């Protein structure tokens, strides 16, 4: 499969989006991160095209270039590689050491500011959204259904991104009005309980069942792993279910497990 000066290799990831493929690019000779979507809506594709266009840090993937013809059905969005992958896979029964955990999160933690900065909320945080580069550093990717903001926080409604991830001020049946920094904190609560543990914290195969623990189970840690109360303590204050008493990135940063 021919596309200009890429050659589409094999999948290398997929999604609700579609599949992202390895690419050679015979102008280069180098690889890329291609990613296909079929027009089955489309706005979608092109908000997260203006978004990542924006985004330069080094714990964010990197947009290339977008080929869109509107004579084919598909569209193609060339990324630079993040070669080695998404940091892991959930569920597994070999999840990240401590030490492993803290030093991916400390990636999350710069990506997860930048965009806060740069008024963007992700709303997909998960450990197979975190893919890890050459450097052996995180980068943020698949910014999907990420969100745009004008002020200081986005005043959200809408229900989107991975369901065990969901922020349960997000599950309300009434279209209530919520905050977005906060759903990305809830979301990176979830992805640290996954790093040290290898399984989300609130899991059901029956998705009214998995929205009522979202927001009604107390969090439990298992008793193996045994992890550090202060590791406890910093997972405790991201999955606090009260936005308004969550722990705020600023904080985050400087929780003594983070800075250990
Ligand atoms: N999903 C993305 C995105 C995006 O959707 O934003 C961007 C990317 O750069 C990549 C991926 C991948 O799944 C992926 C999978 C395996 C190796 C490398 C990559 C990759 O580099
Ligand atoms: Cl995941």
């Amino acid at each position: 499969v021919q596309l200009n000066q890429y050659t589409l290799k094999d999948e290398i990831g997929k999604g609700s989006y579609g599949v992202v493929k390895l690419a050679y690019n015979e102008n280069d000779n180098t690889y890329y991160a291609m990613k296909v979507l079929s027009k089955k809506p489309i706005e979608q594709v092109y908000q997260e095209i203006a978004i990542l266009k924006k985004l330069d840090h080094p714990n964010v993937v990197k947009l290339v270039e977008v080929l869109d013809d509107p004579n084919e059905d598909h569209l193609y969005m060339v990324f630079e590689l993040v070669n080695q992958g998404p940091v892991m896979e959930v569920p597994t029964l070999k999840p990240l050491s401590e030490d492993q955990a803290r030093f991916y999160f400390q990636d999350l933690i710069k990506g997860i500011e930048y965009l806060h900065y740069q008024k963007i909320i992700h709303r997909d945080i998960k450990p197979s959204n975190l893919l890890v580069g050459e450097d052996g550093h995180i980068k943020i990717a698949d910014f999907g259904v990420s969100n745009e903001f004008k002020g200081s926080d986005a005043l959200l409604s809408n229900t989107v991104g991975t369901p065990a991830f969901m922020a349960p001020e997000s599950l309300s049946e009434t279209r209530k009005i919520f905050s977005g920094k906060a759903l990305d904190v809830w979301a990176m609560g979830v992805t640290l309980y996954c790093f040290v543990f290898g399984q989300c914290p609130f899991m059901d195969e029956r998705i009214m069942c998995l929205h009522s623990k979202i927001k009604s189970q107390a969090l439990e840690f298992p008793d193996q792993p045994d992890i550090a109360e202060d590791l406890k303590d910093l997972i405790t204050r991201m999955l606090d279910k009260n936005p308004e008493s969550r722990i705020v990135v600023p904080e985050i940063k400087l929780h003594p497990w983070v800075t250990r």
